[PDB]
């Protein structure tokens, strides 16, 4: 969509636990692309072609205080 590239991702089981990985070991956000590779090179090359904007999508925190209901 318009305003949310990789959609796909949004809710998924791994999606959910991945990122809180990576918000401790930065390091590791090249072997969890890899780690894509090994399972579902097609999700990884299409991660790939937007890696600037999965960045947006993976820096942040996986839960947030909005997820009552709305951002006011």
């Amino acid at each position: 969509g318009s305003h949310m590239p990789l959609e796909f991702l949004r809710n998924q089981p791994q999606f959910q636990q991945m990122r809180q990985i990576i918000q401790q070991n930065p390091s590791l956000l090249p072997a969890l692309l890899q780690q894509i590779g090994r399972e579902n090179p097609q999700l990884l090359q299409q991660i790939s072609q937007h890696q600037e904007h999965f960045i947006q999508m993976l820096n942040e925190p996986v839960q947030e205080a909005g997820g009552q209901g709305g951002g006011g």
